[PDB]
């Protein structure tokens, strides 16, 4: 069978808050069979988990935050963009404050700190969420929709209308059957515009931002002196995001996800719709890894 997974060691990482600013110490920790990735807020007495569910995302102004009452974990997208993408099920992610970490602003340092630390097969089937007719949400211009799909694929069209984004590639396809994850995806960086930073350090975003974790676009150019890791480094960073949105299913999915401008808000109101429509979905299970239609790398 496909099995479940969890961490074969304890890792740990330093970094601050993209919003916040503030310092924080990531642990991720192994956990058994069926718990899912939940959230743990360590420097609270008492501590205060948070399982990475639809359901918990309080918050979506630029990033996805789960909040259990006054409680918050926000950023948890780049960090569940990485465990879905190295199909892990099980693991406790512990903090020390109320943001994880941005690193590089990608989820690159996420799957090599992982990688590093080892996977671990679990002795129980891994369960997916299998699309079995179209679902769609649309909120003015922006649009997100699951289809049926035997395999995992993501499209995505964002629409800038700034000189840096002109002649760009703005629409992207991702078949993970095609495409490593860690290769196209998980090293592309968030971005963020210098004629925004007041206003966003005004509502307490991106105080923690700078051209050590973000691409940083001034008018005509990128500021980054060492530019991009990818010509359409943009729409592939929201593509990261929306696998990170995504996985707050809690199991990965067999299907497409398309996105039009779609974002965290519009992504949590498409798995909030999915989770009601009971006839659009089913959870099914691989007993020949060999025979399924999608494959993980090796433990
Ligand atoms: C100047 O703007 C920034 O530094 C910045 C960083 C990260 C963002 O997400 C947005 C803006
Ligand atoms: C939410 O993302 C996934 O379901 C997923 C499934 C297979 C992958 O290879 C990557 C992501
Ligand atoms: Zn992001």
């Amino acid at each position: 069978m496909i099995k479940q997974r969890t961490l074969k060691n304890i890792i740990r990482a330093t970094g601050v808050g993209l919003h916040s600013g503030e310092k924080v110490y990531l642990t991720l920790k192994p956990a058994p069979v069926d718990t899912g990735i939940v959230f743990s807020r360590t420097d609270l007495d008492p501590v205060v988990e948070i399982p990475a569910r639809a359901e918990n995302v309080g918050e979506t102004t630029m990033s996805t935050t789960l909040v259990k009452g006054d409680v918050k974990v926000d950023t948890v997208e780049h960090l569940l963009s990485a465990m879905a993408g190295l199909g892990i099920d099980n693991a406790y992610v512990e903090l020390s404050a109320s943001e994880v970490p941005i690193m590089d602003g990608s989820a690159g340092p996420f799957v090599f700190l992982i990688q590093s630390a080892g996977l671990q097969e679990q002795e129980a089937a891994k369960k997916f969420i299998r699309i079995k007719r179209e679902v769609s949400v649309e909120e003015g211009d922006k649009r997100a929709v699951f289809v049926p799909f035997d395999g995992f694929k993501v499209s995505f069209e964002i629409d800038f209308d700034h000189p840096v984004f002109r002649g760009r590639t703005q629409q992207a396809s991702v078949d993970f059957s095609s495409t490593s994850f860690v290769k196209e995806v998980s090293r592309a960086r968030t971005f963020g515009f210098m004629r925004d930073i007041e206003y966003l350090r005004s509502q307490n975003l991106a105080l923690g931002g700078s051209v050590e974790n973000a691409i940083v676009v001034d008018e005509n150019r990128v500021l980054n002196e060492d530019g991009l890791r990818y010509e359409d480094e943009f729409v592939k960073h929201k593509i990261l995001d929306a696998i990170g949105d995504l996985y707050l299913l809690g199991n990965s999915l067999i299907g497409e996800f398309r996105g039009f401008k779609s974002g965290h808000a519009l992504n949590n109101q498409l798995l909030r719709t999915l989770i009601a429509d009971k006839d659009a979905w089913e959870v099914v299970t691989f007993e020949d890894a060999r025979t399924a239609p999608i494959s993980y790398m090796r433990p």
